[PDB]
């Protein structure tokens, strides 16, 4: 029917600052439940601090394609 997302955590959006509740939870232990899926796209698991800039540069609105930028 329709998507859009990447690396969802709560399925809401995306994984970002906004999914962070479950990120501290996550970078904390591997308990919670997360799309783990397409979560990680850096071999981090979300947004340690790499990850995060670019989605939160891209989940801004980008998010769609995310300008993943190869380099
Ligand atoms: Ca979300
Ligand atoms: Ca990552």
């Amino acid at each position: 029917m329709s998507t859009k997302l990447y690396g969802d955590v709560n399925d809401d959006g995306k994984v970002n600052s906004t999914d962070a509740v479950a990120l501290k939870r996550y970078v904390l232990r591997s308990g919670i439940s997360i799309n783990t899926d397409n979560a990680d796209l850096n071999e981090d698991g979300r947004v340690n601090s790499t990850d995060l800039g670019i989605l939160k540069r891209y989940i801004l609105k980008e998010i769609d394609t995310l300008p993943y930028k190869n380099g």
